[PDB]
């Protein structure tokens, strides 16, 4: 089998991707933000409490007719910005693009913080990094790609994020018309349950390549790319007027400033990173200081190659006994 959804930014800044998921018998359609950074499926559902729903579409157990309450079973997750959800968990029968799992752990939350309400557009996630990071308790749940992997075509996901504009999800098979070249396979650790791989190092701009290892770790959940503070200070200390700021919480530029790529290396293969790409405008409506996309990982504990970095390659998730990752240009 195989399955392909488009992948839609939140926002005019590509602060995240949702992508529309069928629940439930009859279906009920949730916009997920797909998140390889973690491991857990979960919705605003009928059960989360009211003044915590501002504007996401709910699931309703009770309206489905093939779910099922995992009984005992319960959740909780708490992602890097502080943000948190939790509930219960039902079993029910989850597509997406085509591509079905019956028996899947949906996570109906009880509870969401607070910038979860604020997101009206978010009306969940689902994840996609590896199943030894579910949350459900006791009995720990696999996600919807370790559930379809044995009867995709392939052991495979991929990841094809638009610059402001959508993308697509495909699972079980690779789109050979989606991108440019070759596709450069790389090593990945599972052992903390993220697509952890190393990359060979970076450039800015036109300047030459910095021979040097990163490990990070391929989060579409992640709007930043996060990479150590040298390299960090390296990249804006060719923009003019750029300074991380403690009080914004990183690096911010100039808005009058045209920023310079940022090239990645995957293996001998380069990804480059369109310098429009690492703007995220003004800090606050109305301001001239803009948001760098560039930022460091120092206070996080891992590099994240985030949606700046993942949204100017093709990149292939590969499931088999092994996993890699595969990023292609586009
Ligand atoms: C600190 C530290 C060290 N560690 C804990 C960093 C790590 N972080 C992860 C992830 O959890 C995996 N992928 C990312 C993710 N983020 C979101 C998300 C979605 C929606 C919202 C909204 F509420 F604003 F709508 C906010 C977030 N958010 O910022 O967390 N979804 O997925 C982060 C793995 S390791």
């Amino acid at each position: 089998s195989t399955g392909s959804a488009t992948t839609t930014p939140i926002d005019s800044l590509d602060d995240a991707y949702i992508t529309p998921v069928q629940i439930g018998t009859p279906a009920q359609t949730l916009n997920l933000d797909f998140d390889t950074g973690s491991s857990d499926l979960w919705v605003f559902s009928s059960e989360t409490t009211a003044s915590e729903v501002d504007g996401q579409t709910i699931y309703t157990p009770s309206k489905s007719t093939t779910a099922k309450l995992l009984s005992g079973a319960t959740w909780s997750i708490s992602y890097g910005d502080g943000s948190s959800s939790s509930g219960d968990v039902y079993t029910d029968t989850v597509s997406v693009g085509g591509l079905t799992v019956t028996g899947q752990a949906v996570e109906s939350a009880k509870k969401v913080s607070s910038s979860f309400t604020e997101d009206s557009t978010i009306d969940g996630l689902l994840g996609l990094a590896f199943s030894t990071l579910n949350t459900v308790s006791p009995t720990q749940q696999k996600t919807f790609f370790d559930n379809a992997k044995a009867s995709l075509d392939s052991p495979v996901f991929t990841a094809d994020l638009g610059y402001h504009a959508p993308g697509t999800y495909n699972f079980g098979f690779i789109d050979t018309t989606a991108y440019t070249g070759s596709i450069t396979y790389t090593a990945v650790s599972t052992k903390q349950g993220f697509w952890e791989w190393t990359s060979t190092g970076y450039a800015v701009g036109s300047g030459t390549f910095k021979s040097t290892s990163i490990d990070g770790i391929a989060d579409t959940g992640t709007t930043l790319l996060y990479l150590p503070a040298t390299v960090v200070s390296a990249y804006w200390a060719q923009v003019s007027g750029a300074k991380s700021s403690s009080s914004v919480g990183g690096y911010v530029f100039p808005c009058s400033a045209t920023l310079p790529s940022f090239t990645f290396g995957v293996g001998s293969a380069r990804i480059v990173i369109p310098g429009d790409y690492i703007d995220f405008g003004p800090i606050s409506t109305g301001s001239s200081s803009c948001f760098g996309g560039i930022q460091s990982s120092a206070g996080i504990g891992i590099n994240i190659f985030g949606d700046v970095a993942l949204k100017a390659a093709f990149v292939v998730f590969n499931g088999a006994t092994t996993p890699t990752l595969g990023f292609a240009s586009k």
